[PDB]
């Protein structure tokens, strides 16, 4: 029943779900730079305290 | 003696190597979702356009 406003609201919702997204795919995305910024900082800390206190 | 603690701390760099690859395995699976869900939005977009431009 009312064919012509079911897909008229069908659309709308489809932008704002493409929006929608769009938006969590990039909240994962700082979440997940996050995660691999904290192991990167752990390896150059430890490339660091090898250069430090290696004997010379 | 043979600098075993840079030993030690070689081993552990390598630990974090292997966190990050399965860092980067993880976040694949969860961009091939992100993918098959914009798949998904964009094939009912195309079906919705398709069935109205069906009838004009």
């Amino acid at each position: 029943h009312m064919w012509v406003q079911r897909v008229k609201e069908k659309e709308a919702e489809l932008k704002e779900a493409e929006k929608e997204l769009h938006e969590k795919f990039d909240r994962l995305k700082k979440l997940h730079q996050d995660e691999k910024k904290k192991l990167e900082d752990k390896k150059k800390s430890l490339d660091d305290e090898v250069n430090a206190f290696k004997q010379r």
